[PDB]
């Protein structure tokens, strides 16, 4: 198991523009296109992303290309964040994957409200952090995914993903 396989399980793969859990136009492997409610805006962002007139449809390869950029960008965002980096640096490899999954799903900004969990993770208080992470809109809206990521932080293993 790894970050790529892990997110591939959490996000799925769709080759045609779809609405995500929040109702936002997405494609591929969790690649958000836009928060605007306009399909057209979405198709424009798509064409800009792919570098071609897609007509709302992409190939598996193109999907994988977006995915690779998105993972990388995620990691890099964490490493450039002063609030984040130090926690991330404190973690083992499996838990780092859990950190990346959250940033990928919610952005650096969505993870901004997790201050108290972050501090718990840094101190390696696993069961405690696991309980604090669950008190969130994230957990309530996407409970199955949230539990997998939480178990991961809690255990430092890929059990939730097997
Ligand atoms: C989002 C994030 C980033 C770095 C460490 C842990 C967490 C939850
Ligand atoms: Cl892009
Ligand atoms: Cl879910």
């Amino acid at each position: 198991m790894n970050i790529f396989e892990m997110l591939r399980i959490d996000e799925g793969l769709r080759l045609k523009i779809y609405k995500d859990t929040e109702g936002y136009y997405t494609i591929g492997i969790g690649h958000l296109l836009t928060k605007s409610p306009s399909l057209n805006a979405a198709k424009s962002e798509l064409d800009k992303a792919i570098g071609r007139n897609t007509n709302g449809v992409i190939t598996k390869d193109e999907a994988e290309k977006l995915f690779n950029q998105d993972v990388d960008a995620a990691v890099r965002g964490i490493l450039r964040n002063a609030k984040l980096k130090p926690v991330y640096d404190s973690l083992d490899a499996v838990r780092r994957a859990a950190a990346i999954n959250m940033v990928f799903q919610m952005g650096e900004t969505g993870v901004a409200g997790f201050t108290n969990s972050l501090r718990m993770l840094q101190q390696k208080r696993w069961d405690e952090a696991a309980v604090n992470l669950a008190k969130s809109r994230w957990y309530n809206q996407t409970p199955n995914r949230a539990k997998r990521v939480i178990t991961t932080f809690r255990t430092g293993t890929w059990d939730a993903y097997k």
